[PDB]
C-alpha cells in the first residue's frame, strides 16, 4: 500500500512496476544452416538464456541503458541564439506548411499500428482489441477516456514500458560489452492524445519533406533523388553522427521544439496540454518498478520522431549561428539540412570553422563522433558522395543523385529472416519472402552487375531473376 521508494540506476523509483518481463526471443532467424562468415552480425543478446554467451540478466543490461539519462545535462546554446533560432525555424514552418483539419478519434485511433503493445495499463497487442475501425474491450475504454481528456484539455501522466530492442548488432556487442537498446514505449491513451494533437502537423511536414529539413515520411527511392540534388547544391558536406543522441537531450530544448508544433496545430489549446505531459519528468515501466526520468528524449510516441528532428534542427543552427555569427535566416539560405531523429546530413556554402562548431556541439551535452573515434574536430567535405542517410550510401551518376544500400546490409539481410519469437537464432525457418527478395535485387543491382549476379544468384537459390539491366532501370526511375 505505500509506494516504494529508491533508486534504479541512478533515477528516483515512483511506484510498483506492471511491465511484463523482458523478451529473452528474437524474432531473427538464419536462412542456411551454413556457419556465419567472421565478424557477422547477430541478434542482440537475449539474457540469462542465450546459449551464445555467458552475460548479465537484462535488467542489468537495461540497467546500463538508463545511466546516461541520469548524467548531468550541458549547456543551453545562448539564449539570444536559441531565441533567434527558434523563430527563423518557426518562421520557415508558417511559410511552407498547409493548414491542416483537426485530426478526429478515428483517424487517431487508426494512425495506431495495430502490430505492437497498447502499453500500460493491458499490455496486450492492439489488433487483440480492434474491430477493422474502432477499439472495442479494454482498450475501447482507454482510448475513449483518453479521448475525453483530451477534448476537456485535461492533463493525464504518460506511462511508458521499458523494453530492449531486438535487432542485429555487430557481434562486439555480444561477445565483448554487451548492449542493447532501449525502447520506450507509450501507453495506449497517450498515443491516441498525441495523435489527436499533432497527427495534423506531422501530417503537414511529411507533406513538406523535400522543401523542408524533416525527412520523416520521405521515400528513399522517389524523393531520395530530388532531396540528394539540393543538397548537392552547396559547397560542403558533413554528418556529426551523434552517439546516445536520445539520452543527452535536454527537455528545455524539447520544449521549445514542442512550443513550434503546438503553435502550428490546429488545436493549439488541445495540442499545449498533450505537449506539456510529453515533456514532464516521465514515468518509465521498468518491470518491478515505475521509475521518473526528467531528461532525455521520452520517445514512445510517433510523434517522437518529428519532436526530436525539430530538437536536431534547432541545435544544428543554434552551432553554426553562433560559430558564424551570421543570422540563422542567412545561415538557411545558404544551407540545406536532412534530419531524421538523430540521423543528419549538413551542406552549407559557409566556411564552418570545425572546430568551434565541434566545440560547441560538445558544449550542447551532444557526443558527436569523427569517422575515424579520434579526438578533434569534426570533418567536413565538398563532395556529397560518401556520406549517409538512413543507412544508404548517397551515390551520384549521370542520372542524379540515389540513396544505395550498402554490400555488407545486403548481404547481412540474405543471411537472417523475421518470423516468430524463438530462443536460438541459429535455426532457420523450415520451409516465401517475395517483395523482400525483390527489393534486395534492385539494391544489388544498384552495386553494377558482378556483385548483382552473385546476389542473384543466392536469392534463385532461396526461391523470377530479371536481367540486371531491368531491375537496374526499375529501382532508379520508378
Amino acid at each position: 500500500l505505500p509506494r516504494p521508494s529508491g533508486t534504479y540506476a541512478g533515477l528516483p523509483i515512483a511506484d510498483y512496476g506492471d511491465a511484463p518481463p523482458l523478451s529473452t526471443k528474437t524474432m531473427f532467424w538464419r536462412t542456411s544452416p551454413e556457419k556465419l562468415p567472421p565478424g557477422a552480425w547477430e541478434p542482440a543478446y537475449l539474457g540469462s538464456k542465450d546459449e551464445r554467451v555467458d552475460g548479465p540478466s537484462l535488467q542489468q543490461v537495461m540497467r546500463d541503458q538508463l545511466k546516461p539519462y541520469s548524467e548531468p545535462r550541458g549547456l543551453l546554446p545562448p539564449q539570444e541564439i536559441l531565441d533567434a533560432v527558434c523563430d527563423a525555424i518557426e518562421n520557415r514552418l508558417e511559410n511552407t506548411l498547409e493548414p491542416q483539419k483537426p485530426w478526429t478519434f478515428k483517424k487517431a485511433c487508426e494512425s495506431l499500428d495495430k502490430n505492437t503493445s497498447s502499453g500500460y495499463p493491458y499490455h496486450k497487442q492492439k489488433s487483440k482489441d480492434w474491430t477493422g475501425s474502432a477499439f472495442i474491450g479494454d482498450l475501447g475504454d482507454q482510448a475513449t477516456h483518453a479521448n475525453n481528456m483530451y477534448e476537456m484539455g485535461k492533463s493525464m501522466r504518460p506511462i511508458y514500458t521499458a523494453a530492449l530492442k531486438d535487432e542485429l548488432v555487430k557481434p562486439d556487442k555480444i561477445y565483448g560489452k554487451i548492449k542493447k537498446r532501449l525502447l520506450w514505449g507509450s501507453d495506449l491513451g497517450t498515443m491516441i492524445r498525441a495523435a489527436r494533437a499533432f497527427g495534423p502537423f506531422c501530417d503537414a511536414l511529411k507533406e513538406t519533406c523535400i522543401f523542408n529539413p524533416i525527412r520523416v515520411g520521405m521515400s528513399m527511392n522517389e524523393d531520395g533523388p530530388f532531396i540528394f540534388a539540393r543538397h548537392a547544391n552547396f559547397r560542403y558536406h558533413m554528418d556529426a553522427d551523434y552517439t546516445r543522441w536520445d539520452s543527452t537531450q535536454q527537455r528545455a530544448i524539447l520544449k521549445r521544439a514542442g512550443d513550434i508544433m503546438v503553435r502550428l496545430s490546429p488545436e493549439p489549446d488541445l495540442a499545449r496540454v498533450v505537449m506539456d505531459d510529453l515533456l514532464a519528468p516521465s514515468l518509465l515501466d521498468v518491470g518491478d518498478y515505475k521509475i521518473v526520468v526528467e531528461e532525455g528524449l521520452p520517445s514512445g510516441c510517433p510523434c517522437t520522431t518529428q519532436l526530436n528532428s525539430l530538437a536536431h534542427w534547432i541545435l544544428t543552427l543554434c552551432a553554426m549561428v553562433e560559430v558564424t555569427r551570421v543570422d540563422p535566416d542567412i545561415v538557411m539560405q545558404e544551407s540545406e539540412f536532412s534530419f531524421y531523429g538523430d540521423d543528419e546530413v549538413v551542406s552549407t556554402n559557409l566556411e564552418l570553422d570545425m572546430v568551434k562548431y565541434t566545440m560547441a556541439l560538445r558544449r550542447y551535452g551532444l557526443l558527436p563522433t569523427r569517422a575515424d573515434k579520434e579526438e578533434g574536430p569534426l570533418e567536413r567535405r565538398q563532395t556529397l558522395q560518401g556520406i549517409s542517410f538512413l543507412r544508404r550510401a548517397i551515390v551520384g551518376d549521370q542520372f542524379g543523385w540515389y540513396g544505395r544500400l550498402d554490400r555488407a546490409s545486403i548481404d547481412r539481410q540474405l543471411l537472417w529472416t523475421k518470423g516468430p519469437n524463438h530462443q536460438n537464432p541459429f535455426e532457420t525457418l523450415p520451409g516465401q519472402r517475395p517483395s523482400q527478395l525483390m527489393a534486395l535485387l534492385g539494391e544489388a543491382a544498384m552495386h553494377g552487375e558482378k556483385y548483382y549476379r552473385t546476389v542473384a544468384s543466392r536469392v534463385s537459390k532461396e526461391a523470377v531473376v530479371p536481367r540486371h539491366r531491368s531491375v537496374l532501370r526499375w529501382v532508379r526511375f520508378g
